DNA sequence: AAACGTACGCAGTTCGCG
DNA sequence: CGCGAACTGCGA
């Protein structure tokens, strides 16, 4: 099974290494005869003896050309007779093509960004992944001693954590009495025997939860501190680190670096993305977690260490756990994208498409479009098309409420309609479907590139959909609908591919027809039910509605809703297919994407509301969902009166917790960047003022207090809040944080709110 | 050296214009 | 002095 591939340099000369498990055995295979290329598309054939003349220099290299063949190749389908130009080193690309694309009969070269070890994986059709060799994992974590004005890892790594299927230890340079805890005198010998565990037990798999942008920097820069030799990789190299364009990632030689932040990000729609929500919000159980100020007093006086250490224990066991289950999934990303599981675990969606586009491309002998230059670039993003339709929600409480919507609206669309690039006007064709209201043809003679390849992803999906039900094990069932899930933003993903910037298959035209297809039949199935079948769509977003029959049973409602899905599944061509995706009890709709609705089993289901979202106090998440409680269960709107009365009551009165009147936002650029003032701003440019260290990513957990001023001057970071000198604005979080969200929803519901608050 | 799939949409905070 | 407008963050 290929791990991972990568390239090193022997005598000049680009050597491939392939990093595989047969067997039970690791192996690094070597290919000493892959050649880097580009291609390039001449006036006329004359010229490739003088292109082949051109050089470039690199670092003191002379860079030539190695050797040309001319190739007839598809672009978009269309046959095109390009010249294929091979170098020794691949970074003799880089430093020549911008010459060969300015000689005067080149008209244009091609597929000149490929990353190497990517290509070779692609030339070659290998596939990682593949096989059911089973790979050794090993998670760690990492605790350490910090203070607000210090410089990344500073102070010293105080506990290293690590777990396995033999259990979970932690090493530790303190006498912590625990039995799973070993003790050594300094930092360095604990380190030094962590990179010894690594080596002993030798792991396919090394499991962190946001090692790329923490754990290993802090473990890199105490190595440098400290001079330790960080042998991590199987090659003996240190660990790397890689820009990903905005954030950092972290590879291990001849293992897979496995961090499961960017891939739980994408899985699981959270709130916040804490080790203990993840945990909580997968296997069922909740997770302590200790900060970082009670391990820095518990470290520095020398009392309550063991809370410490189990902490750090608990960090590396539930991270191997999630690991263990998050593994499969990614191992199929790995093979359906055919790019190694470290590079399709932190991947953009975008280049999740491309690198599948790319090989599928190399498979059909189509030249791959380039990425847009700067001025194309920007000419995209000033461009934009028409998207999916959405209802202006009907107000009121409603029941007996189904929820249709589409399996795979535009999957469907791209796939029915042939909607690619290469079939895009294509001339001379026999039939073509025109999408309404942009008006653009595609051709139907041929399948298109795209919608060839959107099938099988679709057919995946139902595949692991079917496994879903028919897994009766909770967690397994979880992990399946986690996994299809995934997949199904991954093939409606080639629809936003079609409007991506950057992206090389770009084709604005196929997006706008899509959507447009999409909010065609999105309104015909919302008028077939309404006129034949005597339906109220209360809410319509995209690719599904909410409907009911006013004054009808809950018994009348599914068998009518039954009966117009037979209606209309015929009436629909093609793949096109609406569900019946639920029926709940009770619901409303407060604005366009904001709604809450209950099933028959009590269980709440929301989206868009503050509850989930950042920038809300606890007291005003808590107040709005026991409200919804209130409305969606009970139907009591006298209750959800009586509640936000209650809260404002305890507001006024100073006896809510000023844990709960903490509101968290992210500073998302160096606060120079910053056009406006706002509250959490205005905090950050206060902490770093007095030297705390801000950069984009920084959450501000502030409170806002009663004073004077702006919002943002009454406002205080939580941990510099002293609760004997300060007293909270009760009048703020009354007003501002517990009754918008409260009166809108009862707004909502066809409530005037008159006199929520207390007093 | 790659680099954010898309449009649609709400809403808190600030603040200058009639 | 209310009312958008800009800025800001993020949620099928
Ligand atoms: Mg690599
Ligand atoms: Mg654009
Ligand atoms: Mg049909």
């Amino acid at each position: 099974m290929i791990l991972d591939t990568d390239y090193i340099t022997e005598d000049g000369k680009p050597v491939i290494r392939i990093f595989k498990k047969e067997n039970g055995e690791f192996k690094i295979e070597y290919d000493r005869t892959f050649e880097p290329y580009f291609y390039a598309l001449l006036k006329d054939d004359s010229a490739i003896e003088e292109v082949k003349k051109i050089t470039a220099e690199r670092h003191g290299t002379v860079v030539t050309v190695k050797r040309v063949e001319k190739v007839q190749k598809k672009f978009l389908g269309r046959p095109v007779e390009v010249w294929k130009l091979y170098f020794t080193h691949p970074q003799d690309v880089p430093a020549i093509r911008d010459r060969i694309r300015a000689h005067p009969a080149v008209v244009d070269i091609y597929e000149y960004d490929i990353p190497f070890a990517k290509r070779y994986l692609i030339d070659k059709g290998l596939i990682p992944m593949e096989g059911d060799e089973e790979l050794t994992m090993l998670a760690f974590a990492i605790a350490t001693l910090y203070h607000e004005g210090e410089e990344f890892a500073e102070g010293p790594i105080l506990m290293i954590s690590y777990a396995d299927e033999e259990g979970a230890r932690v090493i530790t340079w303190k006498n912590v009495d625990l039995p799973y805890v070993d003790v050594v005198s300094t930092e360095r010998e604990m380190i030094k025997r962590f990179l010894r565990v690594v080596k002993e037990k030798d792991p396919d798999v090394l499991i962190t939860y946001n090692g790329d942008n923490f754990d290993f920097a802090y473990l890199k820069k105490r190595c440098e501190k400290l001079g330790i030799n960080f042998a991590l990789g199987r090659d003996g190299s240190e660990p790397k680190i890689q820009r990903m364009g905005d954030r950092f990632a972290v590879e291990v030689k001849g293992r897979i670096h496995f961090d499961l932040y960017p891939v739980i990000r994408r899985t699981i729609n959270l709130p916040t993305y804490t080790l203990e929500a993840v945990y909580e919000a997968v296997f069922g159980k909740p997770k302590e977690k200790v900060y970082a100020e009670e391990i820095a007093q518990a470290w520095e006086t020398g009392e309550g260490l063991e809370r410490v250490a189990r902490y750090s224990m608990e960090d590396a066991k539930v991270t191997y756990e999630l690991g263990k289950e998050f593994l499969p999934m990614e191992a199929q990303l790995s093979r359906l994208v055919g790019q190694p599981l470290w590079d399709v675990s932190r991947s953009s969606t975008g280049n999740l498409v491309e690198w599948y586009l790319l090989r599928k491309a190399y498979e059909r002998n189509e030249l791959a479009p380039n990425k847009p230059d700067e001025r194309e670039y920007e000419r995209r993003l000033r461009e934009s098309y028409a998207g999916g339709y959405v209802k202006e929600p009907e107000k009121g409480l409603w029941e007996n409420i189904v929820y249709l919507d589409f399996r795979s609206l535009y999957p469907s669309i791209i796939i029915t309609h042939n909607v690619s690039p290469d079939t895009l006007n294509r001339e001379g064709c026999k039939e073509y479907d025109v999408a309404p209201q942009v008006g653009h043809r595609f051709c139907k003679d041929f399948p298109g590139f795209i919608p060839s390849l959107l099938g099988d992803l679709l057919e995946e999906r139902q595949k692991i959909k079917r496994k879903m039900k028919a897994t009766v094990d909770p967690l397994e069932k979880k992990l399946l609908d986690y996994r299809q899930r995934r997949i199904k933003i991954l093939a409606s993903s080639y629809y936003g591919y079609y409007g991506y910037a950057r992206a090389r298959w770009y084709c604005k035209e196929c997006a706008e027809s899509v959507t447009a297809w999409g909010r065609q039949y999105i309104e015909t199935t919302i008028r077939e039910i309404e006129e034949k079948f005597g339906f109220k769509v209360l809410y319509a977003d995209t690719d599904g509605f909410f409907a009911t029959i006013p004054g009808a049973d809950a018994e009348t409602v599914k068998k009518k809703a039954k009966e117009f899905l037979d209606y209309i599944n015929a009436k629909l061509p093609g793949l096109l297919e609406l569900e019946y995706e639920g029926f709940y009890k009770r619901g409303f709709f407060v604005t366009k994407k904001k709604y809450a609705v209950i099933d028959e089993e009590d269980k709440i289901t929301t989206g868009g509301l503050e509850i989930v979202r950042r920038g809300w106090s606890e007291i005003a998440k808590e107040t709005q969902a026991r409200v919804l409680e209130a409305l969606l269960k009970d139907g009591d709107v006298e209750k959800a009166v009586r509640i936000v009365k209650e809260v404002t009551e305890k507001l006024s009165k100073y006896e809510v917790p000023p844990e709960k009147l903490v509101i968290h936002e992210q500073i998302t650029r160096d606060l120079r960047d910053y056009k406006a003032t706002g509250p959490h701003v205005a905090v950050a440019k206060r902490l770093a003022a007095r030297g705390v260290k801000i950069r984009p990513g920084t959450v501000i957990s502030y409170i806002v207090l009663k004073g004077s001023g702006r919002i943002g001057d009454r406002a205080i970071s939580f941990d510099e809040f002293d609760p004997a000198k300060h007293k909270y604005d009760a009048e703020y979080y009354i007003e501002n944080q517990v009754l918008p969200p409260v009166e809108r929803i009862l707004r909502a519901c066809g409530y005037r709110k008159e006199d929520l608050r207390y007093q």
